[PDB]
């Protein structure tokens, strides 16, 4: 029936893309009633040095100076603040595309969709995860600062990630909505170190539970193993170690299945320590780690109203 | 900078999304202006037998037969028609989220994105390629008939894909919008063996330059080769062999990077004989396919408006 790397529908929050321009500066926003967020360092001027004091970088910019335009049309600047790393320009009109919204902060290994943006008008949308150590491996030119993460619940845009800047390794670290950092990242151009690229395990058993419910069995083997025997493994292989609140969520597939989460790890355990023969899962090569148990469920399915 | 795997911004599609549903049977349909399009097949009953004859089965069908709706207001049916393997039904409404846009049918090696929809509503959008087979390997649950593929120019949807059954193997055949299936499967519940899974050779080299534009160099190599060295390789690992107007599409790629078409080639011919040596390219462990010369060059790109 097939399983994909799926994105949400893009067309709520392609409704809410602005580019803002500050002085030479040009980057998205996102306009929702009449607010419009984008990153801080709009305002600079874009190089390693020369003032980094964003409050007073800040202290020189006037309503006037942020030029918020979509589509054709400009749009009048009343009220401006800075939130953490985020600036918000209050504007004179609401944005009559405003969808139900939340903002929340999301928790690494979750997935979420991002629409990449340049200057205001949309180029793509592909799904990605919050990495362990926090950044996210995605596809941001110059120009896609201001870009957008978001899920959607049956009848809600929630906005989790908006984009920042690239790192050294290439690749990508931003905030919240409210401004903050995913992880210890911050808008100032000094080396970082990532951190160490690790794998989330529950996602990759979500995912080998997919691979079971499209027929790409082979790698279902006749062993078991238990949580503290599986998590020795994965303190080998770079794996987040399974608790037993990651089994309780993979529940509902292994229900699906029939297939016990311990015994999907004893398969898991298997292509770690043997590689994957040469053969292929869902016509990956290599495990994949971001499609969440709730990812999977979505993607045999059941929503409706004929 | 980054390289994903990227969809079209689906906004404009999203806004066309019907559902039509006939006698018990529901899919989705296409509302452009005052014509609905959907796969024929909503007529029958949903088995493999009982009568095929669309053209009979059609007489017994009105246009009150025809029930289409999406978000909650009913649309009214003054007309249909059949055309090849798709219903026409006219609507006495335009509709007003219309965009711009073409049919088109597609080449194979072709990528387009899907908006997998179920019953009228949007669920995810992935990108695929239409394969040498004309098969595609979606994501396509029960009820997901009537979603489309396409393309978005810079000013246009071009419609190229409506999904209608799913095959054997568990791979998908539609039609373009003119309702021609692509490739030789027909909407009937017979056996029909796919084709030879057959990989896209200009796009994998596509990928390569994509790699090297952000650094996953490794797989540069000392060697060059010819088209005809390289096609014998190619017809022993059922690759598309590679001919000069596939070299001319890569051009701008070439001089793009300073690597010669041939000498890529070298670096493919290399893979292929002697594999990934457990290293990945661009998060890839395996080549990948399904991005064009096209799809590489809009990736590290240009378009804008500051
Ligand atoms: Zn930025
Ligand atoms: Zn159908």
């Amino acid at each position: 029936s097939g399983f994909r790397k799926m994105a949400f529908p893009s067309g709520k929050v392609e409704g809410c893309m602005v580019q803002v321009t500050c002085g030479t500066t040009t980057l998205n926003g996102l306009w929702l009633d009449d607010v419009v967020y984008c990153p801080r360092h709009v305002i600079c001027t874009s190089e390693d040095m020369l003032n980094p004091n964003y409050e007073d970088l800040l202290i020189r910019k006037s309503n006037h100076n942020f030029l918020v335009q979509a589509g054709n049309v400009q749009l009048r600047v009343i009220g401006h603040s800075m939130q953490n790393c985020v600036l918000k320009l209050k504007v004179d009109t609401a944005n009559p595309k405003t969808p139900k919204y939340k903002f929340v902060r999301i928790q690494p290994g979750q997935t979420f969709s991002v629409l990449a943006c340049y200057n205001g008008s949309p180029s793509g949308v592909y799904q990605c995860a919050m990495r362990p150590n926090f950044t996210i491996k995605g596809s941001f030119l110059n120009g896609s600062c201001g870009s957008v993460g978001f899920n959607i619940d049956y009848d809600c845009v929630s906005f989790c990630y908006m984009h920042h800047m690239e790192l050294p390794t290439g690749v990508h670290a931003g905030t919240d909505l409210e401004g903050n950092f995913y992880g210890p990242f911050v808008d100032r151009q000094t080396a970082q170190a990532a951190g160490t690229d690790t794998t989330i395990t529950v996602n990759v058993l979500a995912w080998l539970y997919a691979a079971v419910i499209n027929g790409d069995r082979w790698f279902l083997n006749r062993f078991t193993t238990t949580l503290n025997d599986f998590n020795l493994v994965a303190m080998k292989y770079n794996y987040e170690p399974l608790t037993q609140d990651h089994v309780d969520i993979l529940g509902p597939l292994s229900a699906q299945t029939g297939i016990a989460v311990l015994d999907m790890c004893a398969s898991l355990k298997e292509l770690l320590q043997n590689g994957m023969n040469g053969r292929t899962i869902l016509g990956s090569a290599l495990l994949e780690d971001e499609f969440t148990p709730f990812d999977v469920v979505r993607q045999c399915s059941g929503v409706t109203f004929q």
